[PDB]
């Protein structure tokens, strides 16, 4: 009926809650959000891995006379959403294309008449045969984007269907809108609130530790002995190892099996009973292991293995995400290879030139960046992130073993130096060319040469000054800029070192 279900909206989040979902207290972002959505003002919601976001629009929508609509990609998820909440007597449905035009029409009936409270569209389905048309005529309430970056040529999964979505603020203007998304740096999340027209909305950004995964790397080497050693390793725990290939994923799969561990394959080649019944098997523990593609929300997945390295650290972030969403202790591992980031880096340059390759280049260099990190991989992750932080976890690979430290003070307002000297306009390899007093005419041309810093480096090698400032970007002092061609720039965190006040520890660089 769209009727709102309590009298006292503020006390009524957290009946719902309780009540309907079961749970017992609110997860820190989740009534600021839910509390900010009842009062009609715009929202962007950024929750770590399978934080809870469904909820942030599922309570309001519970609590508010009107239809919301919750827009999202994942068609096969919706559908499970949707089953999910009718369970619970929640009024949900879906559109999409997908559906026949019979179903789709009784969908639109149900909203048309105010039985259908919540309602899951595909992007492409919202903006076609005039659906805002009829939208306008069914009290709609709120609109909620699921998988905001997705709108975003800067993040890592730019549908182009999502693009239309920035017309729907000028046709409906009264319309508060909520954004929400698990994976988006600063640059994305400054996108989704352009793109979308947000008006002046709450910017809630959680965390993004989840400090009971514990992050590591192995190199490479006799992977596959590697892969199966490291399985027994985790003598009967629960897992998934993520595979780039279908006959990597069907290979380990029987590998496994033929040692006695109940492991199954899962890709888009299984039939849809038989992937259903793989994620359901894996849902109750009747397989401890998933070998798998890029395609469960399973609360006690203990471990997850890459065992080939992602193109970008959004996608590493909400893959190794699965694991732990219980908060006991899991673990994240990464075969990793330099060989492999080889490839990937000829595959991608030989892809059309341009905007699109640049945003690929990026991404990928810090993939490969955290992938040979000196610096707590935890570090790395959140302040690639924005969520600018300093301490060591503790928790990581890393950090169980650190690199030989020396005082870096001088190297690091060498750099932070040069950097802010340049106007933070350029990227790393320039940067350490003036450090290394360069016989470029570039710099010439620039006049950088006649800085005070340049050569000040000299005497140490390019790979040093490339560890130091690689450095500073994990530790959150400098950041790479997407948008500007992945210029050295300087955060807040840089004062101190930068002043001479603090004194800086960094891993001696290795050789390579
Ligand atoms: N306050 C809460 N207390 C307990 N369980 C909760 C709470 N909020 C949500 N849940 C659960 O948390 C889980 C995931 O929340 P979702 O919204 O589905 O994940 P998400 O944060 O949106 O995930 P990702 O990053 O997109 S994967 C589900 O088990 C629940 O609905
Ligand atoms: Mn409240
Ligand atoms: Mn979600
Ligand atoms: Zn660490």
């Amino acid at each position: 009926m769209a009727q709102a279900e309590v009298l006292n909206l503020e006390s009524g989040a957290k009946q719902v809650l309780q009540e309907t979902f079961g749970y017992q207290q609110f997860r820190p972002g989740q009534e600021e959000i839910i509390d900010t959505v009842l009062s009609g003002r715009d929202c962007l919601v950024v929750m770590p891995t399978g934080g809870g976001k469904s909820l942030c629009y599922q309570i309001p929508a519970l609590l508010l006379n009107g239809l919301t609509v919750v827009v999202s990609p994942l068609i096969s998820l919706m559908k499970d959403q949707v089953d999910q909440l009718q369970a619970n007597g929640v009024a949900a449905a879906c559109l999409n294309s997908t559906q026949t035009r019979e179903q789709q029409l009784e969908v639109m009936t149900g909203c048309r008449t105010g039985q259908i409270r919540l309602l899951y569209i595909a992007p492409e389905r919202l903006m076609l045969d005039n659906f805002l048309e009829h939208l306008a005529h069914w009290n709609p309430v709120l609109l909620a984007v699921d998988e905001a970056h997705c709108i975003s040529q800067w993040g890592h999964d730019f549908r182009p269907e999502y693009a239309a979505l920035g017309q729907l603020r000028q046709r409906f203007p009264t319309l508060p809108f909520m954004a929400l998304t698990a994976t988006a740096d600063d640059t994305t999340r400054q996108d989704i609130v352009r793109l979308l027209g947000l008006n002046d909305p709450l910017i809630q950004i959680s965390s993004f530790d989840r400090p009971n995964i514990r992050y590591m790397l192995m190199e490479k080497f006799k992977p596959l002995d590697q892969l199966m050693r490291y399985v027994q390793e985790q003598r009967g725990k629960s897992g998934i190892i993520y595979c780039n290939s279908r006959a990597k994923v069907e290979d380990t799969a029987a590998r496994l099996q033929s040692k006695g561990i109940s492991a199954a394959a899962y890709h888009a080649g299984l039939e849809n009973n038989v992937r259903a019944d793989v994620q359901e098997k894996f849902q109750r523990d009747d397989l401890q292991i998933v070998v798998a593609t890029v395609a469960i929300n399973k609360p006690n997945v203990r471990f997850v293995v890459h065992f080939d390295i992602p193109r970008n650290i959004e996608s590493y972030y909400q893959e190794t995400g699965r694991a732990g969403r219980d908060g006991l202790p899991a673990e994240a591992m990464l075969f990793y290879d330099p060989a492999d980031m080889a490839w990937l880096r000829r595959c991608l340059e030989e892809k059309p030139q341009g905007q699109l390759q640049d945003i690929e280049r990026h991404k990928l260099n810090a993939m490969g960046a955290f992938a040979e990190a000196q610096t707590c991989r935890r570090l790395v992750l959140l302040n690639y992130f924005g969520e600018g932080r300093q301490e060591p976890c503790g928790n990581c690979d890393i950090c169980l073993d650190p690199p030989k430290q020396y005082d870096g003070s001088t190297d690091a307002q060498i750099a932070l130096s040069t950097i802010g000297r340049v106007n933070q306009r350029f990227g790393m390899g320039y940067v350490v060319e003036v450090i290394r007093g360069a016989n470029n005419q570039r710099i010439r041309d620039y006049g950088h040469d006649k800085l005070k810093v340049y050569g000040m480096g000299r005497d140490k090698s390019h790979e040093h000054w490339v560890s130091v400032i690689r450095q500073l970007i994990h530790l959150g002092l400098v950041t790479q800029n997407i948008a500007q061609h992945s210029a050295l720039q300087l955060t807040e965190a840089a004062r101190p070192v930068l002043r001479g006040e603090s004194s800086l520890q960094l891993a001696v660089p290795r050789i390579v």
